[PDB]
């Protein structure tokens, strides 16, 4: 099971793997290890995956159930990761972006660290309304990762202007091209992204063409800040 | 001799042509027509090209005259170049992709208030030349935005206003739906209409050396909607 | 009769005028003249002026009905002017700010004029008033073009949240710039009258939790029109009456 | 000596004292106690002040050495502590001056913004090429209060890029210069303002057209700022 690097801070393709229920435990752990490090991983030539087969593979990794976002952060226990498969693609366009929120935190100056560490945001669908920290400690890897995205409505104890301004400041660093991967989809492609340490965005640049994408989301946990305080 | 669409607002790939001086006038008309329409065009497997053959080809288009920040080339100069012919000589093992943006579509998709603004707005480009923010393209006749990283300020506006407005325009230009991100492979050639485009390198390949052979053409002096030339 | 200027772009004090309901017609014109030119005018030592007398005086100018704002712009026919009298003031602080929106427009770069002339804003209270106003309205009397924004603004039509707030703050910065504002320190028995169709105003909460009371009388206004001559659109709620 | 308050966060007027070099220690201690507390203090009815008499009174406070919000000469490391400004020739109208309380500004920062500012450093320049790196928060030598340090001289913040510098700068300046945290003095003849430059910003207002305006100032010697952790400012040039 080889793992080719795609970008400096994010992205890695994986070859010599046939996804499915019949997978070797050691093979699954290497995928899990590659996922945590590279934040998003890709598998090409997976034309054997139907809905039932993709569900089986997701069962090994975890537990099954446009604008820059982390999936369903308005919820308290937002999902850990997702497995997305291309089934029907447009003849042009329809790529997807991913950002590394772990490297986003790491490359902050110390003042912006002090800021984000003690800053809390209100995530909502704009009626679920969760209060998340802007920096969560990743339970598995132990990395500190920024938590924001389009669901963010405001920051706690902070006015509209300051919330809006700081939000875009943080988003500017997260989405900065050097910290992102843009995947050109093809038939039989499968993406897996760690939702605890990523942000993603669909690109609506295929006009009025159809584009079906069968996703399988895994079960998530409640974030905690550097001090160890849960969301509310 | 076909040309296929890559994105809704930008990007095309021209397959079925060997780039060189031998190409007939009809072939150049296909390339030019695609280039003006699609703003950036790409060729695949141009292994025959070197420096001499590429320079000979570039001469058919016009007269041959870090970059990790959204820019139009040499806009600090008055008669900045029309288009460029960039070729992959040697690439990194991973990353080293390039972004493109359609500044013609950007203008066309402006609300009328912002059209009012940009048509009448002027920017100071430097590393000192006053360009208009909207210029009329001398072939297609399309109004296209002219900004980028070389802009220090806007004429009539102060530091705050200049920046705040500058961000607003660049947010629309560099919007992902208005961009193509090329993954360079050996023997790839990209040609972009520097008049009607904006581009950006991505330093997502650590300390790996990336050599790119560019041939930039002769360009004309901008004029705004009123036909006013760029002062110096 | 005397009209002392306070600032370059806004503000004027008017002495030798006892405000009342039996004021001379020519004296009302002198006041109205200054109010149009100086946008806000001030009167001192008006101890006799009670509530009953204030309403009578207000009836001469027109028809009787904290963050930078123009009063009740969530409504379509928002007031033309107001008459604020000081009845109870704190021991310190509690001043009020005014901004000249006619001069604000006048001193826009041509690009920002181009923008604002064609720009429209949604004003709302959150009762459920929602009104689309032109950002630049033509003043009926003076014929001057004046910026119409303020706290009641919610979004600009056609633009997204980021652009709206960005451009909103750019305009508000020019409107509320110190060189374009007056700051009145209230003394007992003072009166302020402002042209609401060519001003924004702001209370300053810099007197802690203290008592501050001032009775107001608001004059009925008209529905704004842009430079093209297009009336403001009403989404929800009715116009103001009486 | 009576000392009336002007605003809740800033400003105070002091009556019952004629400014001069022959003031009793007790009197000057009250004037300073007022200055420290209220940031800026005003002395009306001082039509008798000569330049020499102004310099005399200034010598009791310390050692004798523009239409944008600034702290005087923050491009220098040991920038002035306070100044005593006097009106000599005023316009027919306008010409007021603004003052902000940068001590109260810091205090009212949410916990996140304290984190930011406490660890943030700025480059102050004169655009002579005095270039200094100050902390965005300094501990005041006398009061012990933490005050925001910025103004027009700030070229950028250390660690942050151009966009982030400007954005965050403007966020701070908005909080500092918020009307609730400001005092706007209407200059009358024979008025004297005294502001604590270590705990304030100020701004001239060009709202007197092109009229003649003359102001005579006596600035006092100040110390080098030190952040919460206790690190002095660095002279780059
Ligand atoms: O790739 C895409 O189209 C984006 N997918 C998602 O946002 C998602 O699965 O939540
Ligand atoms: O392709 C790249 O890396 C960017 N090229 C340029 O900015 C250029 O040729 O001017
Ligand atoms: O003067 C003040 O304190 C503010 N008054 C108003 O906003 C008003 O009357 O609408
Ligand atoms: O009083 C003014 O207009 C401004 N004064 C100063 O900026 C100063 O004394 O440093
Ligand atoms: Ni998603
Ligand atoms: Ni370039
Ligand atoms: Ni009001
Ligand atoms: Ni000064």
């Amino acid at each position: 099971i080889t793992v080719k690097k795609l970008g400096s801070r994010i992205g890695a393709q994986i070859d010599g793997v046939r996804l499915g229920g019949d997978l070797d435990p050691a093979a699954v752990n290497e995928i899990r290890a590659a996922l945590l490090a590279h934040k998003v991983v890709f598998f090409r030539g997976q034309h054997q995956l139907d809905d039932a087969e993709q569900l089986a593979f997701a069962g090994l990794l975890g537990t099954p159930i446009n604008r820059w976002h982390t999936d369903v952060t308005f919820a308290a226990n937002y999902p850990a990761a997702s497995v997305l498969r291309a089934v029907s693609l447009p003849s042009y366009g329809g790529s997807t972006l991913w950002a590394n929120t772990a490297a986003a935190y790491a490359e902050l100056p110390e003042p912006l660290k002090c800021l984000t560490e003690n800053l809390w945001a209100l995530h909502t669908n704009r009626d679920f309304r969760t209060e998340h920290p802007v920096v969560r400690v990743h339970p598995e890897t132990g990395e500190r990762t920024l938590l924001a995205g389009d669901f963010v409505r405001s920051f706690v104890g902070l006015d509209s202007h300051e919330s809006r301004v700081l939000f875009e400041v943080l988003q500017r660093r997260i989405t900065m091209p050097e910290n992102t991967i843009r995947w050109n989809w093809a038939p039989g492609d499968v993406a897996i992204w760690d939702n605890r340490a990523t942000q993603h965005r669909a690109i609506d640049d295929y006009d009025d063409q159809h584009r079906l994408m069968h996703r399988v989301t895994l079960m998530g946990d409640v974030p905690v800040d550097v001090y160890g305080q849960a969301s509310r």
